[PDB]
RNA sequence: CUGUGUUCGAUCCACAG
RNA sequence: CUGUGUUCGAUCCACAG
RNA sequence: CUGUGUUCGAUCCACAG
């Protein structure tokens, strides 16, 4: 029984949650579950979880994401996508040098209004629900950062690029705020993830063409997945005690990589295997022990694996 | 269970209570 | 170590809803 | 939140032997 991420490649058309009962089916297990959904219009990178796995997906929600969008100025839709029912289809009259400098004003962070379809929630409801009743909601701004935009291409009202964003970002929202700032709106017609954290399309697998073995030597295991978080080893002995819900003191330790107060950090039992991952109480550096422990705060203890 | 979340058809995953 | 914790003493894990 | 967990799964506290 395989623990851990696996980096599924997700084609235009299916459902995120089809993704996730492709690899249920393949893999012959019940506890299967996603990091961050992606429309079905889309395509690209989709973070999977299996089994012990899952618990590490809500570590994906803070990664930064890269997207190839392709959108079609003065037109709008309900969905702000191309599978949306079509509200307006106007003749956008800007130059591709206006177009150029909307598209570049939107770089840096600013206040973004989430799109009607979306996973939202309002009393209890999905907001994409509410809008398949006919209840369009917006709900207020959320501070979104776009770091960056490059591989710009236009012709006509087909405008394209490569953009990195913050967590939390819509691209569609994005696409209809340029073309607000156009004066004409736009409307998503094609994206691309290309990337969730280190993550990228490139490892990505299409578990829909591929053969259950495959899925399952593709999933990257506990003790490898958040490398970007920093280490930790307990003494071998130590080992039981986490298991146990023992929160961590300086005693049992071993070898650590520096890690700023609040830091998740993953501890690791000198045997390889990942007990846990817990909040760092302090700097580590503060090796002064000329007397009394606590030191990481246990967070998530990987029990029966 | 209730609630929230994740780029929309998670009741199915996560987190909180 | 054994008993009792005065309406299942406190708390940490994990699992389930 | 509500339940579960071979002296508790694990750690404490208060009383007494």
């Amino acid at each position: 029984m395989k623990h851990g991420i696996l980096v599924a490649y997700k084609p235009k058309g299916p459902t995120s949650h089809d993704v996730v009962d492709e690899v249920r089916k393949k893999l012959k297990t019940r506890k299967v579950g996603h990091g961050g959904t992606l429309d079905p219009f889309a395509c690209g990178v989709l973070i999977i979880g299996v089994n012990q796995g899952t618990r590490i997906l809500e570590f994906y929600k803070d990664l930064k994401k890269v997207y190839w969008v392709k959108m079609r100025l003065g037109l709008i839709t309900e969905t702000f996508d191309i599978t949306g029912e079509v509200v307006e289809e106007r003749e956008c009259n800007v130059t591709e040098e206006e177009i150029r400098e909307a598209i570049f004003s939107f770089v840096g962070e600013y206040d973004q209004v989430p799109p009607a379809y979306s996973a939202k929630k309002y009393k209890g409801e999905r907001l994409y629900k509410l809008a398949r009743e006919g209840k369009i909601i917006n709900l207020p701004p959320k501070r979104v950062k776009i770091f960056k935009i490059w591989d710009v291409n236009i012709e006509g009202r087909d405008v394209s690029f490569r953009v990195e964003v913050s967590p939390g970002t819509y691209i569609r929202s994005l696409c209809m705020d340029i073309g607000y700032k156009l004066g004409c709106g736009a409307t998503a017609v094609e994206l691309v993830r290309e990337s969730v954290g280190p993550h990228t399309i490139e490892e990505s697998l299409n578990v829909f063409e591929a053969a259950p073995e495959e899925i399952e030597n593709r999933i990257i295991p506990l003790e490898k997945c958040l490398e970007w978080l920093p280490r930790v080893v307990v003494h071998q002995e130590s080992t039981k005690m986490i298991l146990n819900g023992s929160q961590i003191h300086l005693e049992m330790l071993k070898e650590w990589d520096g890690f700023k107060k609040g830091e998740v950090v993953r501890v690791f039992n000198e045997e390889g295997r990942l007990l846990a991952l817990a909040e760092a109480e302090r700097n580590s550096s503060f090796l002064e022990t000329l007397r009394k422990e606590r030191v990481l705060t246990l967070r998530k203890v990987f029990n029966t694996r």
